[PDB]
DNA sequence: TTAGCGCCCCCTGCTGGTTAAATGTGGTACTGCAC
DNA sequence: GTGCAGTACCACATTTAACCAGCAGGGGGCGCTAA
């Protein structure tokens, strides 16, 4: 009936020596056995012992169907559950299933909760719920380069994945390419070789059913789909008010709105 | 009494598969101009 | 009007990194009995 009780706290143990340890436990506070490669302690024997094995690696049982032999009983009897599954905790909203109760609460947490605090990145901007992904973002965007990392666009050359990015965005309003025989830029290459098609006077595409060649290849398809393609009609667009027909919309809407 | 043991949890941190945001590609209309 | 020449949409395919559950390591609390 629990006769021993403790008078700082609100708990009651049966024997004496249970008694004992919770007051050294949540009341005393002092850990007489000690580790001798640090200054860790522990009341319990089987605590002293498991940063003992720690300190030294001993890994006393072996799991019954693989590689891994655990430090703590319970390692072991967690491990087990990769080969059973037995998720054993189970949230309480979306009644998924989870092998740790770290799992669960990390997950109820994350899923289903709106106010959560997240984690700031310090050397940039963005926000991260979890501090482990904040860890990978620190590892993989903050981490330094020894060799470097040269810019993909100019001879700027950095040692932290966020600086390089950050400086490579600052080209995406820039035509690269620049013709050799006039001032002309463009962004993309297919551009730059259709201007120099037509600064060479060179016209690769030709038609199958005619003699006549063309410098760009929507030039010549457009000329097959007219000249080769029966049922092909102009679109015309009649005027608003005059009703005049026209062959470009741009030209109908100027007049029309240049139209009496 | 006291140590061994078992249970159970918390806290912390890494890790690949998933996915959604970001970005690059290319087909195809789409306008300005000289004829 | 038209063909040429250059530009502009934008659906689509990669690219990339946060998201997330699965894992393990280090420690703390108690409730049993045998020794
Ligand atoms: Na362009
Ligand atoms: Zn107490
Ligand atoms: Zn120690
Ligand atoms: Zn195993
Ligand atoms: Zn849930
Ligand atoms: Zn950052
Ligand atoms: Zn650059
Ligand atoms: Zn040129
Ligand atoms: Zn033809
Ligand atoms: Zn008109």
């Amino acid at each position: 009936t629990r006769p021993h009780k403790c008078p700082d706290c609100d708990m009651a143990f049966v024997t004496s020596g249970e008694l004992v340890r919770h007051r050294r436990y949540k009341h005393t506070h002092e850990k007489p056995f000690k580790c001798s490669m640090c200054d860790y302690a522990s009341v319990e024997v089987s605590k002293l012992k498991r940063h003992i094995r720690s300190h030294t690696g001993e890994r006393p049982f072996q799991c019954s169907l693989c590689s891994y032999a655990s430090r703590d009983t319970y390692k072991l009897k967690r491990h087990m559950r990769t080969h059973s599954g037995e998720k054993p905790y189970e949230c309480y909203i979306c009644h998924a299933r989870f092998t740790q109760s770290g799992t669960m609460k990390m997950h109820i947490l994350q899923k289903h909760t709106e106010n959560v605090a997240k984690f700031h990145c310090p050397h940039c901007d963005t926000v991260i719920a979890r501090k482990s992904d904040l860890g990978v973002h620190l590892r993989k965007q903050h981490s330094y380069i020894e060799q470097g990392k040269k810019c993909r666009y100019c001879d700027a050359v950095f040692h932290e994945r966020y600086a390089l990015i950050q400086h490579q965005k600052s080209h995406k309003n820039e035509k690269r390419f620049k013709c050799d025989q006039c001032d002309y830029a463009c962004r993309q290459e297919r551009h730059m070789i259709m201007h120099k098609r037509t600064h060479t006077g060179e016209k690769p595409y030709a038609c199958s059913h005619c003699d006549k060649t063309f410098r760009q290849k929507q030039l010549l398809d457009m000329h097959f789909k007219r000249y080769h393609d029966p049922n092909f009609v102009p679109a015309a667009f009649v005027c608003s008010k005059c009703g005049k027909t026209f062959t470009r919309r741009n030209t109908m809407a100027r007049h029309a709105d240049n139209c009496a």
